[PDB]
């Protein structure tokens, strides 16, 4: 509720800093890196 | 500097309960007013 230009985006850029879906994107990739760095290590092993 | 219907009527009236003129216009009349009773009372006493 203003009139100011560029106000629309500093208030929604500091209510929501970084968006839960890119948060959330992150945290799974991170979460499943471990059984990655497993299934490489399992298949460097093998030959 | 807002976007809400109707702020901008409140805050002019709060800012200027009074315009400078009408006030100025009033006090004009006002001080005049003397003079005026002094001029009928001379002309009611004459005749």
């Amino acid at each position: 509720n203003t009139l100011q230009p560029g106000c629309n985006q500093a208030c929604y850029d500091r209510a929501f800093p970084i968006s839960h879906i890119r948060y959330w994107v992150f945290q799974i990739i991170m979460v499943c890196t471990p059984s990655l760095c497993f299934i490489t290590y399992s298949v460097h092993q093998s030959a």
